[PDB]
């Protein structure tokens, strides 16, 4: 599913991402734009043989099992295909676990380099949430 910006913001709010671990909603919308262009079916393969899955591009080495990644730990205890559904529940629950893992949202390089420190609440303006 390709979300619209405001549609995704509304969904992420419903799933309790607003100020989760202190990160206002715009952070999560910004991250999804630069990670996946709002596409839940996005996949990208990395050099270490892992793959990133879904709207927040969660990686298969540590977080989900995709049946082909060496060193797989499956910390969210999900198959990575669950991260591609039009229902973002699985991506949200796994992201909540990732952001609580010690580094906050710095785990997402695209968020670190293109979102962190910017006017992230601009990502939810015009969406009457
Ligand atoms: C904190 C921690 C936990 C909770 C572990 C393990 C390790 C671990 O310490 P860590 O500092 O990561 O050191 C390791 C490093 C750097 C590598 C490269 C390892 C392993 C470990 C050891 C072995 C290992 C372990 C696993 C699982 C599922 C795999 C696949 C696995 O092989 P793999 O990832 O290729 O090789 O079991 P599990 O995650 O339950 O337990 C064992």
């Amino acid at each position: 599913k390709v979300f619209g910006r405001c549609e995704l913001a509304a969904a992420m709010k419903r799933h309790g991402l607003d100020n989760y671990r202190g990160y206002s909603l715009g952070n999560w919308v910004c991250a999804a734009k630069f990670e996946s262009n709002f596409n839940t079916q996005a996949t990208n393969r990395n050099t270490d043989g892992s793959t990133d899955y879904g709207i927040l591009q969660i990686n298969s080495r540590w977080w989900c099992n995709d049946g082909r990644t060496p060193g797989s730990r499956n910390l969210c205890n999900i198959p990575c295909s669950a991260l591609l559904s039009s229902d973002i529940t699985a991506s949200v629950n796994c992201a909540k676990k990732i952001v609580s893992d010690g580094n906050g949202m710095n785990a997402w390089v695209a968020w670190r380099n293109r979102c962190k420190g910017t006017d992230v609440q601009a990502w939810i303006r015009g969406c009457r949430l």
